[PDB]
């Protein structure tokens, strides 16, 4: 039984949108949603978190600026004991040198996480009931890039090169499901930095293949 639909950003899970500038950070921000997101969730206090902790220190795979995966990065935190916040460690859309001294401060801490069964939007609509959802997607065409308004139905491919976060879910009144993705590209982009992507289509990929590689952050204690 999930709801017919959930808003994080309504319920209070979500901060205020980010540009990523010209950094290749996208991942970083992809996982810091969905980690600001299960904070919230858990402890009822929204804590912006740091992407600029994962693009300088999270470096056993991911690249900062050269680009990485969410995977990698809720494994570091994950490992880590935590990210540290924003206010802490600030981002600045540059590679910068790991500072230890912010790593080591941690905020919030996460169990592990763990990955969307792929291709399946009913799985993956069950799991953004519970939380916002770290997903990847087919970015790179002008379609999506000069979204503003409505429902996104394409096109775009399924070749994937952008990490992004669902916030939500819904069905307009005309009867258009959709799924609310928090973008990286400032407030500016889309309807305040924001895209209503169209839902449940008949590729089991998902639009521009969101459904191909969602993961999200466990947390099961409600403290920090």
């Amino acid at each position: 039984t999930v709801p017919a639909s959930v808003d994080w950003r309504k319920k209070g899970a979500v901060t205020s949108v980010k540009d990523q500038g010209q950094c290749g950070s996208c991942w970083a921000f992809s996982t810091i949603v969905a980690v600001e997101g299960i904070n919230q969730i858990k402890t009822n206090k929204l804590v912006s978190l740091s992407e600029q902790e994962l693009v300088d220190c999270d470096t056993d795979q991911n690249q900062g600026c050269n680009g990485g995966l969410m995977d990698y990065a809720f494994e570091f935190i994950k490992q880590r004991g935590g990210i540290t916040t924003e206010a802490n460690y600030p981002y600045e859309a540059y590679d910068g040198t790991c500072d230890v001294s912010k790593e080591n401060a941690p905020a919030v801490s996460i169990d592990g996480h763990e990955n969307v069964p792929e291709n399946d939007e009913n799985a993956l609509l069950k799991a953004v009931a519970n939380q916002p959802v770290s997903v990847a997607i087919d970015a790179g065409g002008s379609d999506f890039q000069f979204y503003s308004e409505g429902v996104f139905t394409g096109s775009c491919g399924t070749e994937l090169d952008h990490g992004v976060a669902i916030v939500g879910y819904g069905t307009t009144i005309d009867g258009t499901k959709y799924w609310t993705v928090k973008n990286s590209w400032g407030p500016e982009w889309g309807e305040k930095g924001y895209i209503r992507m169209e839902r449940g289509i008949s590729d089991k990929e998902g639009l521009c293949g969101i459904a191909m590689e969602a993961s999200y952050p466990i947390k099961k204690s409600s403290n920090n």
